[PDB]
């Protein structure tokens, strides 16, 4: 099980500058539910864009992508390539756009959050990959988040 996990505004950003231009707890307690226990793959930009104090995310094998050979993550294994990086029963992809596009055509699942703010694709943007037809989604009921935005979770699956 290769599955993919990313929050999104309805415009499709995930990233800008480095960071994620909202904050929902509610969706990170989830991220830690789903991805907890288990390997979670992410590219160099998104390892260097957690604080030092959250790296590596606790209970979980933390695995960075670079081209870099010698490219050097204090608490993850860097690999090569993203074939490289996914394992065992469980693989969770956490980001970011780039590494989501690479590792799209393994994934079985996608589990997305959608953040219903108009925020605008940018040049330079960080974007979620499209889903074409062969994903099948249930859609979650809107609920509101004590950060004030209100969003909803999508459970992608294929066979
Ligand atoms: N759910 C979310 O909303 C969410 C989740 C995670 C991240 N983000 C955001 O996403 C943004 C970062 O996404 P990103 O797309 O800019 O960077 P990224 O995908 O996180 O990492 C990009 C890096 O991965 C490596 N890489 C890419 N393709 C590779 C390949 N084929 N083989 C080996 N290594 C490869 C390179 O690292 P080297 O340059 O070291 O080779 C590349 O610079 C940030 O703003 C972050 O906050 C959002
Ligand atoms: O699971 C956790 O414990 C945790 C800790 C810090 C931040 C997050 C939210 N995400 C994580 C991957 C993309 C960047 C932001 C989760
Ligand atoms: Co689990
Ligand atoms: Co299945």
């Amino acid at each position: 099980m290769v599955g993919l996990i990313w929050a999104q505004a309805t415009s499709g950003v995930i990233g800008r500058g480095g960071d994620i231009p909202w904050r929902l707890p509610e969706d990170q307690a989830h991220f830690r539910e789903i991805t907890m226990g288990h390997t979670i793959v992410m590219g160099r930009r998104t390892w260097d864009s957690l604080p030092a104090k959250v790296r590596p995310l606790p209970g979980r094998r933390n695995v960075v992508l670079s081209r870099q050979a010698d490219f050097m993550a204090s608490g993850a294994e860097v690999v090569g390539s993203l074939e490289e990086a996914l394992t065992s029963p469980e693989t969770w992809v956490i980001g970011g756009g780039q590494v989501y596009a690479l590792a799209l055509p393994y994934a079985t699942r996608c589990e997305v959050t959608e953040v219903d703010i108009g925020l605008p694709r940018e040049a330079g943007d960080a974007l979620a990959p499209v889903l074409d037809e062969t994903w099948r989604g249930e859609t979650g009921e809107w609920r509101f988040s004590r950060s004030g935005l209100r969003y909803r979770l999508y459970s992608y699956h294929r066979s």
